[PDB]
């Protein structure tokens, strides 16, 4: 099957030369010897080799330090039912491009019922398995359904009622420790972020978010008020987006769009594709042979 995956000359260069570096330091696992996954690290520190192997060698010990390669075996998050029930989020379809729709209600969430049924640190250990779910089966799920190379995803944070009245220091440490891991561990996977429903309470939650979040990932999101509805159609599918959004979508039979994990990673062939099928990346299969 060929797969939209157009390669620079200059990034085909540079991750080769990033390559043979790792491979000369004995910093390059088979698992992660893949051009994709290194130019996502090389785009992280703009091209910059001797930052790029800084950044990468902390991977590979935070991946060990961890237990991440032995994540989806060891850690079986019992109380997953009563966390979605006091923090909606999920995968739900694709955009207009192909990557996977990422949803949180956070007007929903219930900070001290969430605390009653789970901790921090199981709840950031649930978060990392179901990024390694997110690259290793969804965004390739994403490249075979569009024939295209898909890394990356679209965000809806929906903050209805969410005020700095209400933003706690707590929720302000899981944010900073949540992005930490992702800028870290799983860089460049996020397209685009639309946060809507924002009022005027939540001016001063975004003011204070930004002072921690990477300049990079703030030039990708958009605060929009409570007119959304449009924009989110203008960019995803009626049928890819929930009904409560402004789409078609009701996974009715699946008891809703927030547990239904909707998307092209639920279609039995597309996930042989991915089980019996040689590389989606050519440089791969040449560097390979
Ligand atoms: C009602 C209680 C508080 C509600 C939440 C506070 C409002 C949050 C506002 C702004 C957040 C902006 C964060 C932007 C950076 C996120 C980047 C990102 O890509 O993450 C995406 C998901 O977005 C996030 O990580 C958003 C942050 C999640 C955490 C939200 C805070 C939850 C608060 C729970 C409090 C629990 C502790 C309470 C103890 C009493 C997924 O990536 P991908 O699509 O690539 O798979
Ligand atoms: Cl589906
Ligand atoms: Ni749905
Ligand atoms: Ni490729």
């Amino acid at each position: 099957l060929t797969i939209e995956d157009i390669h620079d000359v200059e990034e085909l260069r540079a991750v080769d030369e990033f390559r043979n570096l790792l491979v000369s330091e004995n910093l390059l696992p088979p698992t992660l010897d893949d051009y994709h996954i290194m130019l996502r690290f090389l785009k992280a520190r703009k091209f910059d080799i001797g930052k790029t192997k800084l950044m990468w060698s902390n991977m590979i010990k935070w991946r060990k330090d961890f237990g991440t390669d032995t994540i989806f075996e060891d850690f079986e998050f019992e109380e997953f039912d009563e966390v979605l029930k006091y923090y909606p989020h999920g995968y739900h379809g694709v955009d207009k491009e192909g990557r996977p729709v990422y949803i949180e209600r956070l007007g929903l969430v219930d900070p001290a019922k969430l605390m009653q049924v789970t901790t921090v640190e199981r709840f950031i250990r649930y978060h990392v398995r179901e990024f390694e779910k997110t690259v290793n089966i969804k965004l390739p799920a994403c490249c075979i359904a569009a024939k295209r190379h898909i890394d990356s995803s679209t965000t809806i944070l929906d903050v209805q009622g969410v005020g700095f009245k209400n933003f706690s220091k707590p929720a302000r440490d899981l944010i900073i420790q949540l992005q930490k891991i992702d800028n870290d561990n799983y860089p460049e996977t996020l397209h685009r972020m639309f946060i809507i429903n924002g009022g005027s309470g939540f001016k001063l939650v975004w003011a204070t978010v930004k002072q921690f979040l990477d300049p990079k990932t703030v030039t990708k999101i958009h605060v929009i008020g409570n007119k959304y509805q449009n924009k989110l159609l203008e960019i995803i599918d009626a049928s890819q987006l929930p009904d409560f959004l402004g789409g078609t979508c009701t996974c009715a039979d699946r008891g809703g769009c927030m547990r239904s994990d909707k998307g092209p990673w639920n279609d039995p062939e597309i996930l042989k594709m991915l089980q019996s099928g040689g590389p989606l990346c050519r440089h791969n299969s040449a560097l390979n042979s």
